[PDB]
């Protein structure tokens, strides 16, 4: 269970802010402006209730104060309950909350209690963290490598392909590399032989996923997975332009896909 730390979400805020600029280096757009594009809806400070949830592994600390942060980053009106769990909800919902967001080891959700959408975390990262890296400026070709087809890789992928991208898959388990390539038509990537990207999209727990052999001078490496699918050293060699943050991203992607 690869779930956020406590030291991940440091200063959420510096981090949200140096990834958005990141996103408008990239794209053109904002995070706000990618969520935008993506789900065709805005943000009107919506009352969202952030519900604490002891169960499985617990409370992560700073996981509530972050999504607090980040809900006023994008302009919502938010808050934490002071109870937990059913009591938390409970809370929530008596206090006006319009979106219920909470999260156990499994599942992390957003509920919109107006209109009856509700999002989950893993199809809305890898859609979003997909997107950001489908819309890079600078990029002659429609090549994209997707490296982790789990959860938030496979979404992620499906995205590309249905944007009429030529998409490259790679997992280390090869029953979830066949079942991808089935399913979803998706050129299955030999490092045996490999070839080079400007457009890559990883979403693995690991790091030093992606080999120099398959990077581009100045190549978009868009990642939500912890830590790094690429060593220090390789991003300065090639110049790489990283969208990796550990919450907020997911976090606005679930709530745009919601309004
Ligand atoms: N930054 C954010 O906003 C978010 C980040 N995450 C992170 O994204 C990552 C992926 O999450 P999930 O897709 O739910 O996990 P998952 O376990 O469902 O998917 C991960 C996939 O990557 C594959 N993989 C692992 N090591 C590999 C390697 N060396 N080479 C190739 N493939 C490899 C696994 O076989 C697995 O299929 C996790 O690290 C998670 O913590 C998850 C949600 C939001
Ligand atoms: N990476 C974005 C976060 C989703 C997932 N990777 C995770 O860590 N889930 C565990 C969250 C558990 C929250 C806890 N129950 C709390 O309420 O603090
Ligand atoms: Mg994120
Ligand atoms: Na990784």
């Amino acid at each position: 269970m690869a779930l956020l730390t406590p030291d991940d979400l440091i200063n959420i805020n510096m981090q949200l802010q140096k990834a958005d600029s990141a996103v408008q280096e990239v794209t053109g757009l904002d995070i706000k402006g990618i969520c935008k594009a993506l789900y065709g809806t805005f943000s009107s400070s919506e009352k969202v209730g952030i519900v604490p949830v002891t169960s499985g592994n617990g409370i992560i600390g700073n996981f509530s104060a972050s999504l607090h942060a980040i809900t006023q980053y994008f302009g919502f009106d938010s808050f934490v309950t002071d109870m937990p769990d059913v009591s938390g909800y409970y809370e929530a919902v008596q206090n006006g909350a319009e979106i219920i967001l909470m999260a156990d080891d499994r599942t992390f959700l957003a509920h919109n209690l107006k209109n009856g959408k509700m999002a989950n975390n893993q199809p809305c990262t890898g859609i979003i963290y997909a997107e950001i890296a489908s819309r890079y400026l600078k990029a002659d070709s429609k090549d994209v490598l997707v490296v982790g087809l789990g959860k938030v890789g496979f979404p992620g992928a499906e995205h590309l392909v249905q944007k009429d991208f030529r998409v490259y898959g790679y997992d280390a388990d090869e029953t979830l590399l066949e079942r991808a390539t089935s399913n979803l038509g998706i050129i299955p990537f030999d490092p045996a032989n490999p070839k080079k990207f400007s457009i890559i999209f990883e979403a693995t727990p690991c790091a030093n996923t992606i080999p120099e052999a398959v990077l581009s001078e100045n190549c978009v490496l868009s990642t939500p997975g912890i830590p790094c699918a690429i060593s220090e050293e390789l991003r300065d060699k090639y110049e790489v332009q990283l969208i990796a943050e550990p919450l907020g991203i997911g976090t606005a992607s679930m709530l745009y896909s919601v309004l």
